[PDB]
Parts: structure tokens; C-alpha cells; sequence
């Protein structure tokens, strides 16, 4: 309705991200643009600070799920898109099997014309010669699907999901998430049956720069009802 009216262009998007791992403080700054018609995210994203202290895929699901591209016979079941323009909280703890965890907590919401992503992310418990600390995941990306349901509770949702980050050894790193998202307004949103996003991503690099940084393209698109 109202929040599904502000994502029928192409829409800037800004990501903003403070992060501590094992101690390690590190920022990163994305730009680029959203246009949720065919679920499709087209982003570069900068390590302000210097060098990245972990991959940047393990940043990836860190790094606005408003848009996905949700089939018109399931627009009734799009929370997130609900929640605009006030926006939503998202909160993950995202487990590394066999190593630490991040904890994340991002406010989405637009800022003028602009849709933004504000993060703070915790990681603890990491190995300094782990997969992470030592950065031994591939530079690329799986597919993934989301998985969604309601949280009437708290008038939001609660998701959950696995990532496999590819090994340099050929093995698999995975990473567990558990995700909640909260409206920031009182505003009424979406309360979808369950569901998922059907996610592809490719991370690339820009040949001319020399900070440390991940373009990234990304389809999402909802599925899992009729
Ligand atoms: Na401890």
C-alpha cells in the first residue's frame, strides 16, 4: 500500500555498517540502488577503516530485504515493505560452525528518497586461524533461501536460514542465521504466512579501485505460496 507504493522505481540506497570482531574495529560504506519490480540490488561497498579484518562474504546477509520481488498473488504477505517509510529493526546472530558468531543490530528505513541500511555488528569467539580471522572463504557466493513467519508477538517476523561460504580448500564454512525484524513505527505492517526469498548474488571487484571493497549484484525473489 503506502509502503509498497515507494518501491515501484529504482531507489538509491546507502548502507552504513560499524563492526568489531575479536576486537578488530572496522567500517564499511555502500552505495548504489534497489528497483524491487524485478528484485534486483546493484551495490559497492567500501572498507573505510583499511583492510577488511574478515571476508567480505561473511558480510554479505549483513549488508535490505525490502527489495525483494514479492509475485503480485503474494504482495499481501511483504512485511517489510510494510514498514516503510518508518522503517524496521533487523536483529541476526549468525553462528560460524566450529568457530565465532555475529551479532548484528540494523535499522532500514528511508531517509528522504534514499533507503537506508544503519549496522552495528559483535562478532566474538573467533579462531585467529579460522576460516574467518584467517581468511580462507572463496571470493563468491551461494544461492539461499530465507525462510519467514510471523512473530505476532512482536508485530514483526522471525527468519531463519543457512549460508554455506566456500572454503579455499574446497570444503564448506557454515553460517547459521537467526533473524528477527520489528517495525520502528506503530504503524500496522504485513504479518505474512510462511514463506521464503530465493536469493543469487555475485560479488565482483572494480578493476580501478584500490580500497578494499565488494561490488555486489543480487535477484530476490519470494516464493513458497499457490
Ligand atoms: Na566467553
Amino acid at each position: 500500500s503506502k509502503g509498497e507504493e515507494l518501491f515501484t522505481g529504482v531507489v538509491p540506497i546507502l548502507v552504513e555498517l560499524d563492526g568489531d570482531v575479536n576486537g578488530h574495529k572496522f567500517s564499511v560504506s555502500g552505495e548504489g540502488e534497489g528497483d524491487a519490480t524485478y528484485g534486483k540490488l546493484t551495490l559497492k561497498f567500501i572498507c573505510t577503516t583499511g583492510k577488511l579484518p574478515v571476508p567480505w562474504p561473511t558480510l554479505v546477509t549483513t549488508l535490505v530485504q525490502c527489495f525483494s520481488r514479492y509475485p503480485d498473488h503474494m504482495k499481501r504477505h511483504d512485511f517489510f515493505k510494510s514498514a516503510m517509510p518508518e522503517g524496521y529493526v533487523q536483529e541476526r546472530t549468525i553462528f560460524f560452525k566450529d568457530d565465532g558468531n555475529y551479532k548484528t543490530r540494523a535499522e532500514v528505513k528511508f531517509e528522504g528518497d534514499t533507503l537506508v541500511n544503519r549496522i552495528e555488528l559483535k562478532g566474538i569467539d573467533f579462531k585467529e586461524d579460522g576460516n574467518i580471522l584467517g581468511h580462507k572463504l572463496e571470493y563468491n557466493y551461494n544461492s539461499h533461501n530465507v525462510y519467514i513467519m510471523a512473530d505476532k508477538q512482536k508485530n514483526g517476523i522471525k527468519v531463519n536460514f543457512k549460508i554455506r561460504h566456500n572454503i579455499e580448500d574446497g570444503s564448506v564454512q557454515l553460517a547459521d542465521h537467526y533473524q528477527q525484524n520489528t517495525p520502528i513505527g506503530d504503524g500496522p505492517v504485513l504479518l505474512p504466512d510462511n514463506h521464503y526469498l530465493s536469493t543469487q548474488s555475485a560479488l565482483s571487484k572494480d578493476p580501478n579501485e584500490k580500497r578494499d571493497h565488494m561490488v555486489l549484484l543480487e535477484f530476490v525473489t519470494a516464493a513458497g505460496i499457490t
